């Protein structure tokens, strides 16, 4: 069986989507209508240097991912499962028929606004340490204001929390065997307790939307299991303050018999994570 994987923040690049805007001109124009600016220009030229800023990145990735999905639907057999990484969940839910293109874009416009306006904390991407070792290091070094934000592969974990703690933890993490420890340029400590205020505000917005049952199963970042219709609204706000269980989601799919994992959107970030999960699993 086959799964499509939808990428999120950090996977964007100038030039993303270039062929797709002309292939789907009505949807591109409708996105411009929702956003108030040219999505083609943002992705192709980034003329205001804001493609890196999540209030803009989130819509850019959602549009590129959605159009990439529509192109794949035109060209190949349908996927058996869908999974998206954080912002990518919205793409996955669109592909599953949970909401339509414009509705998903409204939700991500808001999500990006709220996350870009959040402040408090920071994040670091760590390569080389497993989850239990990361947990041990947080405990042993007294970093009580740091949470695990992403579980991406057996050796790839993102931590999130107090900026001072994120900075000082580089030393004990490198001493333990972190091959790379990268402090991210982000508005706040995403996927941590620092996002509780934004989570509440996003939940209030999501109350105004309905979520149809998925027509193709979507694996949740929160539970690492297929989404249930009645739980989607709540999960989408919880997600921003909760760990992204990506590694587990992919292992669950492998256990279901998925052998083909295809990234739907720009770049090969999720494909790289898959290779590391496969090698361990």
């Amino acid at each position: 069986m086959k799964a499509y994987m939808f990428p999120g923040q950090g996977s964007q690049a100038k030039g993303m989507g270039r062929a797709l805007f002309d292939a789907f001109p009505a949807l591109t124009a409708r996105a411009d209508g929702v956003l108030g600016y040219s999505i083609r220009a943002l992705c192709q030229d980034d003329p205001d240097q804001r493609l890196s800023q999540t209030q803009f990145t989130q819509p850019a990735l959602y549009v590129v991912n959605a159009l990439s999905y529509l192109k794949r639907r035109e060209e190949e057999a349908p996927p058996d499962f869908l999974a998206g990484h954080s912002l990518g969940e919205f793409s996955a839910l669109f592909a599953a028929g949970v909401f339509d293109f414009e509705t998903g874009l409204a939700l991500v416009k808001k999500r990006g606004e709220l996350m870009g306006d959040a402040r408090g904390g920071g994040m670091a991407a760590v390569i080389g340490l497993d989850e239990e070792r990361v947990r041990e290091l947080l405990d042993q070094n007294g970093a009580t204001a740091v949470d695990i934000a992403n579980l991406n592969s057996p050796s790839q974990v993102v931590i999130s929390g107090a900026k001072d703690e994120i900075a000082r933890l580089q030393v004990p993490f490198e001493a333990a065997g972190a091959k790379k420890y990268t402090v991210l340029r982000v508005s706040a400590a995403f996927h941590s307790r620092f996002m509780r205020p934004a989570m509440v505000e996003f939940g209030r917005f999501l109350e105004g939307y309905d979520f149809a049952p998925p027509k193709i199963p979507v694996i949740s970042n929160v539970t690492a299991r297929p989404c249930k219709a009645d739980g989607i609204r709540a999960a989408l706000s919880e997600q921003i303050a909760s760990p992204v269980r990506w590694c587990e989601s992919i292992r669950y799919l492998m256990g279901r018999g998925v052998e083909e994992f295809v990234e739907c959107g720009h770049g090969i970030v999720l494909t790289g994570l898959y290779a590391q999960i496969r090698r361990d699993a």
